[PDB]
C-alpha cells in the first residue's frame, strides 16, 4: 500500500539505475503523500520486461503523458460522485467516484485491446 | 477468435439496442473490420452501460475511444516489429512473442491509469 523506494525495488526487482531513469522521466512518481503504492510495482516490472524488448525509459513518458490526460478525463467524470456517496453516519464516501472510475478504465482498457487486436 | 452480429452481441451484453446504436453513432465501440464485433465490445458495452446509469452518455465517452486508438498505435511501434522474432518451431506460433510485448505495455498503461487516478481523488 505504502512503499518507501527500496521496498519498491526490491518488490519490483530491478535495478536502481531503471527506477532512477523512471522518476527522471516522470513515468513513476510518489502519491500525495510522498510514497510508492503497488501500482508502481507493477509499472517497474513492466517496464523492465519492456526494456527487454527494446523499448527505453525515455519511451515510455507517452504511456505516462496520456494515462495523465484519461485520468482527467476520469476526474470529470467521477469527482461530481464523491458527494452521491452512500456515506452512512460517516461525514464522506468516496465509493461511488471509485466505481466509476474503475468502470471508465476497463472500458478504455477493453477499447486499447480491441483497436492493438486489430492493428495486429 | 470470436466474431458476433449485432444481435449476439445484444444477448450476451444485455444491453439494449438504443444505446449500442448512441455508442456506435458516437464512435466509442466499431465493428471490426469484417463488420463483426469481438469479445472486447461485450465487455464496453455493458461498462457503457453502467456508465450511463451514473449520467455519463455514450458521447460523453468519446474521448475514451479516441485516446485508445493513439495508444493502441504506440503499442503497434512497440510490438509490430516482434511479429516477426516468434519461435516457430513445430510447438510455436509466432503471433505470441507480439502478443506478450503488447499485453505487458497494455498492463503498465493500465497501472500507469490507476496510479494517476487514486491520486487525482486522494
Ligand atoms: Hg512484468
Ligand atoms: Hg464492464
Amino acid at each position: 500500500m505504502r512503499l518507501s523506494r527500496e521496498d519498491l525495488l526490491e518488490r519490483s526487482e530491478v535495478a536502481d539505475e531503471l527506477l532512477t531513469a523512471l522518476l527522471k522521466a516522470g513515468v513513476i512518481t510518489t502519491g500525495p503523500g510522498g510514497f510508492f503504492d503497488e501500482h508502481a510495482v507493477v509499472i517497474l516490472q513492466c517496464a523492465r520486461a519492456l526494456a527487454e524488448y527494446g523499448v527505453e525509459p525515455r519511451h515510455l513518458r507517452a504511456f505516462r503523458s496520456a494515462a495523465d490526460r484519461q485520468s482527467d478525463l476520469i476526474a470529470q467524470i467521477a469527482g461530481p460522485l464523491v458527494k452521491a456517496g452512500k456515506a452512512g453516519a460517516r461525514d464522506r464516501a468516496d465509493d461511488l467516484a471509485r466505481e466509476v472510475a474503475a468502470l471508465a478504465i476497463t472500458l478504455h482498457t477493453s477499447l486499447i485491446k480491441s483497436a492493438v487486436r486489430d492493428v495486429l
